[PDB]
């Protein structure tokens, strides 16, 4: 439940080599890449204190919550623990809101498949 | 682990998106198809799956099933480099192994 965060970089061969943890108490995300890098990809997690899922991004801060705005929507409406990894070049607003209704409308259509 | 894909036509693009449902947690992917398949969680020795479709790179299955192995817990794997080479990939995960060794809580 409780997230903690890590990043560390290495040479490796001729190039620099950039690493991302994520850890909770269960499960571990390990980022390997480049840097700089994108910040697209985060996790939410209903919080019993709260209504409102507390959605961290995993790859470092950013002001863009495409991501983490998602993953807490998600976390709200299925009540468990929602990782997003959001690759899409168009981030126009309205672009991610139709993306956003399809994701709603297979939750719909198949809800065990989530 | 379940796995789910499916597409949608959203203004002139093809929007992907793959699904790995456990039953505590939800992994969902958002992209364009075609797409790279580098991405893979392991728990259990520890067994491997790719979230993102079959694949015959092992680069992200192997790191994950290693590190699974060394942690213990379920540990997933999002490789983003082009070098895929095995010597490389053993640096690699060396590397990582070095660092859950000086900061074990950090793992
Ligand atoms: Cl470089
Ligand atoms: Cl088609
Ligand atoms: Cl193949
Ligand atoms: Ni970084
Ligand atoms: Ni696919």
């Amino acid at each position: 439940g409780d997230v903690s965060l890590h990043n560390f970089s290495a040479r490796l061969w001729e190039q620099l080599v950039h690493f991302h943890v994520m850890r909770l108490t269960d499960s571990l995300f390990l980022w390997v890449g480049a840097t700089p890098h994108l910040r697209n990809l985060a996790v939410a997690m209903s919080s019993r204190y709260d209504s409102i899922p507390v959605s961290t991004s995993l790859l470092g801060d950013t002001s863009d919550t495409t991501s983490t705005g998602l993953a807490q929507r998600l976390a709200r409406k299925t009540n468990k623990q929602v990782f997003v990894s959001y690759n899409l070049q168009n981030t126009d607003s309205n672009f991610a809101l139709l993306v956003e209704n399809r994701i709603k409308e297979e939750m719909e259509a198949f809800p065990e498949k989530f």
